[PDB]
Order: structure tokens, then C-alpha cells, then sequence
């Protein structure tokens, strides 16, 4: 139908496609699961469709890098549109091209080291609140959950670094501030709403003209005006993402109030469920592999004896948890897919590709793939040594993307989650429980994360 | 355009529509000023456009009875659609012809003077939880929102009328139980989303195949499973609507345990934002007319010496309490309209009426026609005296609607407000502060409601 045919005339393998469907049917495992068999079954380029859109996958590196790096501005520049999205078009992950451009550029200053350095002390405080909230728990012999404990962390965080909200949402859980935000969670992309946005497309407009979004209008309303007496009871009466913006709308063209708000709202999206996942991830490997654990427990001491808080600086010299945190990711690269919207007819290493078509780079199988990594499914974090560091494809392994348009918010992320790590297995072991799922299953949804939540055993080194 | 002549054609007057919109720009203030201004002007039948729908005004009583009640079942058995419902679609109130007369069949009986009498003592509980929280604002000389203190109490009555469940909500805003119960608030049918669905009524369908609803599809969702957990718990293991309506499946045809679900999301719907209004409603007419006010506390002291408790039978017995509930009800009938869609090309009172016209009868304006009412704007309660209650045409005043598709709710509503009533002037008085809005202002919106919410100095007798 209207364009089932390009790809069998192009000389690219793929499933078939249903009328109107497209491949869509294929997803009922989960876009890992097909991703892993159209790896295997078609070999390093192949063709599917998402209901009527063609989505063209790829696995040289060479063609990964033309597509992320080097066409980047000239022809790959926007990712795909998903769903109605209201004024969140103004978000620098929703946005395009010359707006986008901008956006980045007006936001980039934002994500450097120096800043990252100034937020450290404040991401510290709230490791320190996770701990007695750890302890409340292991005093108490009862299994945890960790994205409940993680989740509040990451809350607080966010809180904290992009408004100097300071809450222990854990412990308040009902406050107002910390509803709404927890609220802001990862869009299933199989889930049936979005399904259909993809076999009714023209959908989309509809929505929009009737100010439906798939961000709540109401959490999106709440932050608004939130921020608006933030906003104006600092002005006028240092040191997070607000006042950072605040001090920046002070390319060019200035940053809108409204352009604010919703880089701000894409920020705690972005952070929250993310941190929360991957602390759970990694929590999950260290409690089944205690070697790994005990090797980074003595790691961690060694550094910074006495329990002595982590800094900026003794967190880059960490080598074994830097090891750990990348080979996790390895595993569970929760954005699974990397996607670019094709803008032009181009050619790009040897292959004609025609406007209009999706490209994706499947992250989840490359991860995965036997033919860069041996042993791909065994969570062995030497892969990652300094010695074996150099034998590893950044354009195969790309848990946070590549070229002008990776996450912005690596560094933080990164630097978030390890100064959780440190402080976290400072003062606690971390053990299977009976009703722990070993093997985790990882969820058949349009999401990475698990099956069944991870609970564990967490003992006091105490 | 395709239907904006019908009215033109039948000699029928109203104001003129525009394209697409018929008459909608005429609700920029509000359904009750767009019907007084229509019944001024136009005399005794109007018609107007709500899009491309054609709607008939009636205000003579008798064409009003043959439309609630003779003709009910032959012809004017529904209401009109408003948007997408799921599940929803089986609510008594939304249902239609033989599904609601078997579902009205089905339910009646839980609504009987009788099941009534039998819940009096589950609704006094939480009066005297009402009293000592208004009690804790009134030590502190602090103004009182009453539709938070009458709305934490509405919410305690309903969920236990309905599933049993004892919640100090006032105190416990932030139960999971609570939280749901707390988001099934009044559509606002003059808000971007519904005027658009009247603009664009083909959208509805489409909706619809989304599983897109107007019931927030998670409050459905907690509900659905806490219902079938209790059911599951007291089966097996008196007095609550649930239970009701679970003896009930034990018309014909039973219900279904989708179609219970469903009554009792409406139920909750139905009877907490109400109730919560009417009673602000009231104590604004109580505080503004201290006489009233010292009347009715007189009155209840002598049939309740002693602050005794109320009863169901000295709650019948209360003339003036029952003569200022009716009269607040005429000046703020929160329904504002009673409408039925006709389904037959037919003739009443002297009138031809084309199938698929919605007949409207418009309450609150017809609540304050001068030439049914002296004086209708001013509060006078002894219109409802046992002298007077005679000359009140009960097609004219109908807070209920009439016929057999009226509240089927009345007699809870009325005895549940009645309860709270009694309580709490047994104990305190209601003044105004300096921050009360005199005259209050009604909402310019789609819903009969104050423009800034009420606001009282509370004083204790003690
Ligand atoms: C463990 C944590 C995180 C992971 C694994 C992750 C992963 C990713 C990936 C794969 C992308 C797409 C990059 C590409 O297309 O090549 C992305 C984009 C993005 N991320 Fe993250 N992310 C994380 C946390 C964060 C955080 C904390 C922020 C905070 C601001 C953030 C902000 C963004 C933004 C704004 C984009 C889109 C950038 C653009 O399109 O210009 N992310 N992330
Ligand atoms: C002060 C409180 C209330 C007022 C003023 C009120 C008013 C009304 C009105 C005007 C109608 C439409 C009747 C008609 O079309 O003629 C109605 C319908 C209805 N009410 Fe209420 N109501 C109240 C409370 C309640 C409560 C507590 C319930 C509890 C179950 C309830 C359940 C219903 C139902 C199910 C219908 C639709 C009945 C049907 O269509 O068969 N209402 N109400
Ligand atoms: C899908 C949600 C997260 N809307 C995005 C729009 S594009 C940023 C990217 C989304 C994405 C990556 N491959 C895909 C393949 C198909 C469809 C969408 C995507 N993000 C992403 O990794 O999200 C998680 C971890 C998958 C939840 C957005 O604006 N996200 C802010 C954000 C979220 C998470 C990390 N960093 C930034
Ligand atoms: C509109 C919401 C309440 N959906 C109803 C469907 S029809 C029951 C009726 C609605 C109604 C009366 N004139 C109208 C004119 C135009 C459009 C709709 C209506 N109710 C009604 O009085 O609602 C309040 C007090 C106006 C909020 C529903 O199912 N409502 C359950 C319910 C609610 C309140 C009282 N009793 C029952």
C-alpha cells in the first residue's frame, strides 16, 4: 500500500509487510527481540515497516558514523515524530533542524564539566539521604525494591539540580512538587495509544487541534507556573539547571520563557526513570556476580578511605565502577534503538537512500551481536579495561548515542549515577533474595526494564 | 449549512448561527446567561446550534411533562453523547432504551427510603469527623473553604455509602483511595475539549477506537481492581452500595461485573462534587442571612435537644431545613439544563418535532423567571413553606429533573446534605470575612459553580 514496495525494489531484505500494519504485528516481542532476529536472520542492513513508514536499519560502523557524524547537519539532523506534543516542540530532544540547532548550542553550556563540578555537592547531599533510607530499610530485614529507593533518589536529584527544590520525596512522597514529577514517565512506545499513532498517523493532527499531548496537561501545567514564581523569586532575591537558563537567556535569539520551561520539564523526563533504571540494572549484576562487588567495594575504599565522601575527582579516578557502569550499559542500553529521519535523497557508503525513510541503528542488538563481542550475554566488565577499552567500536557501542545530537546529558547522567554507586556500597552489601527474578527477564513492552521489579537483600557493612 | 435551515424552516425563533459553530460563541458567558438572555428574548420555545446539533428551549409545563414523563419511554428516553466514554458507555446515566430501563430496573432498589434509613448511621459517622475537623479551623481563628472541608466530608460519605472503606480524607489527602476519588471531578462542557467535540462530533469515533476516554482511564483502571478485590473479600467472608449491587447480580439478565463497576465509578461521580457544592451553596445563603441562619439552628435544637444526634425520621421532620435546601437549589440548580434526545418524528402540545433534535429544558433560567417567582434573585426560604409549596408548578422547579429518568440519587443526596447540615450548625455559626466575595459571582463556565470558592469565618456555640 502507497509505499510497501520500496524496499523490495531497492534490493533490501526484510519481513514482509501487512497492508496497512506494516510489521507492526512483529513487535510482540518486544523491538529487542525483533531487532536480535533481523540482525541474525538478514545480515548488516535490513528493511521494515512501521505501519506505512520505512525504517531502514543499519550495522557497519562506517554508515553508523556518515548518519551520526558526518551528515549529521546536512541530511540526518531530526529524529521522528511520535505523537501530539503541544508546546514540548519546543523541547531540544523534540526539536528540528535550525530551532534545534540553536537549542543546542543556547543549552550545551549547561552540560560542561566546570558546571557538572559545581553540582557535585548537591547530588552528594542526597546520596547521603538515600543511605538512611537504605539503612532504615536493612535494619529491618525486609527485601527491597530498588527502583522505589533509586527512584527517590533520582526524584531528589532532579529536584534538586534543576530547581533547588529539596525534598526526600521517599519520605514525602505526597508532596505536590514530587507528584507531578513522578508523573513524568518513559513513553511505551507498544503500549495501544502509541501503537495506533503509528497505523493512523494523520491522527497526530487531530490531537493537536484539540490540545491533546502525551505529556499530561496537567503536569506540564503544574511546572509552568512552578517555575514562573521560581523564576521571579529569584529574580531577584547559583547553582542548577534553572539559574543556569535563567543566566543564559540573559542560534542566539535569546531563550524564550516558554523554551525554557520545557527544556526544564525534558530534563527531569529525561533523568528521572533513567537513573532509576540503570541503578537498578547495576545493582542487579553487582548482587549476582559479588566478585564484581568485592572488587569494586575495595576499589571504592581504597580511593576514599574512612567512608570519605566522593568528589568529581576522585569519581573519574574510579576505574573498576567506570568498568561497570559501561559494561551494564552494554546490556541494557535503555534507548535500544538510535533513529534519524533522512531529510534528502543521499548516497551514503555505497547505498542510495530516498527521502523520508527512518534510519535506525539498532543499539540492543549490537550490544548483543557475537561477531564484536564474545560471550555478549555474560555481564564480564573487563571488556571495559583499560587494556581492552581500545578494541571496542564507539559507532557499535553507543548507549548514549553519537555525533552533534548524543545525549547532552552524558556526563551528568554518568556522574549521577556513579556518586550513587560509591556511596550506596560504601555502607551496604547487596544480596539475591528468594523472590528475586535470576534470570532477569527483560520486558516484552516497548521499554527496557525488567520483567519483574528487582528485589534484593541489602546488608549493613555494619 | 446541512442543517443550520431546520429552525428557520418550522417558524421557530433563536439566534442566528455561523458555519461550523452554530451557536457556540454565544456560551462566552456561560449556559445560564446565554439561557435567560434566549428566554428574555424569545418568549416561551427558542432554538439554537451547538455545532451542526439543533437544540429546542421549552418552558411550558405541560410540553415539559409530556417530554419527562408520558412520552419518556415512547420517545425522549436519552441523553445526549458529549464524547468519548469506554466502558463508561454501560453508567446508568449514559446508557440507553432497553439497557438503561434494565439497568434503572436493576438499580433501583438500592435507592429505596428503605436501604436509605439503613445508611443514616454510616453518613452521621463522618459528620461528627466533619465537626471536629472544621472545629480544629475554628480554634484558629483562620477564614474556612468550605468546599474543602464539605468536600473532604462528601468524599468520607461516599467512600463508605459505596464500598465500605473509612477514610478521614481531610487528613489522609494522599491515600491511594482518596487520590483516585479525587480526580472524578464535573466536566466543564464549555472547556477546549468538549467545545471541539461539538465542533467536531465526528471525532468522538475516533476517540473512541484510541481507547481515549473522558474518565482519566487510570482512575477507571484503580477502581476496577479495588472493586474486585473487595468483592473477592467480603465473597465470601452489609451495607454498602457495592454490596447492593453485589446481592442484586445474585432488565434481568443480572449485571455483569463490568456493568457494576461502572455504576459505582458514576455513583462516586455523581455524588461528590455535588454534594460538596450544594452544601457550599448553602452555608453562603446561611452566612449572608444570619436570621436564616439563627432560624434554622433554633429549629434544630428543638427537635435535637442537647445537640442530640440526628435520625432519619427527625431528619423528615425538619420543615425549615427542608424549606432552605429547596430554595438554595432553586437559585443554583447545578445541572442547569434537563435535556432529552428525541428519537421520533413527533407532535407534542401543539408542536412538531423532527427526530434527532435534543429538547432542552433550561433550569436555571427557569429557576429565576420573574413571572413563576417574585423576587427570584433574593434568598426568601418560605417560598418552600407548607402554605406556599402549593403554588410550585413541578415542572418549573426541577433541581431533580422529573419523570423516569430523574436523580435516581434524590433522596441520598438530599438526606446526605441534610445530615451534614445538622451537625455542624448544632455546633458553630458561619459569618462572613473580609475575603468573602458578597455577591458571589457564578463561573462564566460550563459548570454552576462560584467564581472565587466561598470563604467563611467559622465560630464555635462553645
Ligand atoms: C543513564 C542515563 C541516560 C542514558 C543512558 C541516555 C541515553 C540517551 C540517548 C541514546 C539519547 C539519543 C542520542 C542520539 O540520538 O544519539 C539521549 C538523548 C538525550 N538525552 Fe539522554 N540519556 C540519559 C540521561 C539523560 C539525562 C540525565 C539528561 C539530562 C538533561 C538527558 C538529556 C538528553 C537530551 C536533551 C537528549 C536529546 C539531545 C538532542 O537531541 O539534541 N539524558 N539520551
Ligand atoms: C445535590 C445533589 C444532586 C443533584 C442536585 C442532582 C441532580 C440531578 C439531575 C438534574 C439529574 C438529571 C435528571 C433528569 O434528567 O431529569 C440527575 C441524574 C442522575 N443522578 Fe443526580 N443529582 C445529585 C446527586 C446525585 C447522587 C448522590 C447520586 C448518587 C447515586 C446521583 C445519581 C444520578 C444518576 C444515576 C442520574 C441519571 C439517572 C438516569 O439517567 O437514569 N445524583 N441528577
Ligand atoms: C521516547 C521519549 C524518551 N521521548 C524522547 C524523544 S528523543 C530522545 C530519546 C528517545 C528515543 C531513543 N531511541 C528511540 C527509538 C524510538 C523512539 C524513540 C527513541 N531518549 C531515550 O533514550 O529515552 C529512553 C531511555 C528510551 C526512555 C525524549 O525527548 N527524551 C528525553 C530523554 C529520555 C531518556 C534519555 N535521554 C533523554
Ligand atoms: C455531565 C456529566 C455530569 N455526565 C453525566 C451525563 S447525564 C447526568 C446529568 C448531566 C447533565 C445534566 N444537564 C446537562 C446538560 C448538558 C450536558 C450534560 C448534562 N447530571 C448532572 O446533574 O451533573 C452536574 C450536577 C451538572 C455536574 C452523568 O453521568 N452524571 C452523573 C451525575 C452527576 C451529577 C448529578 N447526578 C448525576
Amino acid at each position: 500500500t502507497h509505499s510497501h514496495g520500496l524496499f523490495k525494489k531497492l534490493g533490501i531484505p526484510g519481513p514482509t509487510p501487512l497492508p496497512f500494519l506494516g510489521n507492526i504485528l512483529s513487535y510482540h516481542k518486544g523491538f529487542c527481540m525483533f531487532d536480535m532476529e533481523c540482525h541474525k536472520k538478514y545480515g548488516k542492513v535490513w528493511g521494515f515497516y512501521d505501519g506505512q513508514q520505512p525504517v531502514l536499519a543499519i550495522t557497519d560502523p562506517d554508515m553508523i558514523k556518515t548518519v551520526l557524524v558526518k551528515e549529521c547537519y546536512s541530511v540526518f539532523t531530526n529524529r521522528r515524530p511520535f505523537g501530539p506534543v503541544g508546546f514540548m516542540k519546543s523541547a531540544i530532544s523534540i526539536a528540528e533542524d535550525e530551532e534545534w540547532k540553536r537549542l543546542r548550542s543556547l543549552l550545551s553550556p549547561t552540560f560542561t564539566s566546570g558546571k557538572l563540578k559545581e553540582m557535585v555537592p548537591i547530588i552528594a547531599q542526597y546520596g547521603d539521604v538515600l543511605v538512611r533510607n537504605l539503612r532504615r530499610e536493612a535494619e529491618t530485614g525486609k527485601p527491597v525494591t530498588l527502583k522505589d529507593v533509586f527512584g527517590a533518589y533520582s526524584m531528589d536529584v532532579i529536584t534538586s539540580t534543576s530547581f533547588g527544590v529539596n525534598i526526600d520525596s521517599l519520605n514525602n512522597p505526597q508532596d505536590p512538587f514530587v507528584e507531578n514529577t513522578k508523573k513524568l514517565l518513559r513513553f511505551d512506545f507498544l503500549d495501544p495509544f502509541f501503537l495506533s499513532i503509528t497505523v493512523f498517523p494523520f491522527l497526530i493532527p487531530i490531537l493537536e487541534v484539540l490540545n491533546i499531548c502525551v505529556f499530561p496537561r496537567e503536569v506540564t501545567n503544574f511546572l509552568r507556573k512552578s517555575v514562573k514564581r521560581m523564576k521571579e523569586s529569584r529574580l531577584e532575591d547559583r547553582v542548577d539547571f534553572l539559574q543556569l537558563m535563567i543566566d543564559s537567556q540573559n542560534s542566539h535569539k535569546a531563550l524564550s520563557d516558554l523554551e525554557l520551561v520545557a527544556q526544564s520539564i525534558i530534563f527531569i523526563f529525561a533523568g528521572y526513570e533513567t537513573t532509576s533504571s540503570v541503578l537498578s540494572f547495576i545493582m542487579y549484576e553487582l548482587a549476582t556476580h559479588p566478585d564484581v562487588q568485592q572488587k569494586l567495594q575495595e576499589e571504592i575504599d581504597a580511593v576514599l578511605p574512612n567512608k570519605a565522601p566522593p568528589t568529581y575527582d576522585t569519581v573519574l579516578q574510579m576505574e573498576y565502577l567506570d568498568m561497570v557502569v559501561n559494561e551494564t550499559l552494554r546490556l541494557f542500553p535503555i534507548a535500544m534503538r538510535l533513529e534519524r529521519v533522512c531529510k534528502k535523497d543521499v548516497e551514503i557508503n555505497g547505498m542510495f537512500i530516498p527521502k523520508g525513510v527512518v534510519v535506525m541503528i539498532p543499539s540492543y542488538a549490537l550490544h548483543r551481536d557475537p561477531k564484536y563481542w564474545t560471550e555478549p550475554e555474560k555481564f564480564l566488565p573487563e571488556r571495559f579495561s583499560k587494556k581492552n577499552k581500545d578494541n571496542i567500536d564507539p559507532y557499535i557501542y553507543t548507549p548514549f548515542g553519537s555525533g552533534p545530537r548524543n545525549c547532552i546529558g552524558m556526563r551528568f547522567a554518568l556522574m549521577n549515577m556513579k556518586l550513587a554507586l560509591i556511596r550506596v556500597l560504601q555502607n551496604f552489601s547487596f544480596k539475591p533474595c528468594k523472590e528475586t527474578q535470576i534470570p532477569l527477564k527483560l520486558s516484552l513492552g516497548g521499554l527496557l526494564q525488567p520483567e519483574k521489579p528487582v528485589v534484593l537483600k541489602v546488608e549493613s557493612r555494619d
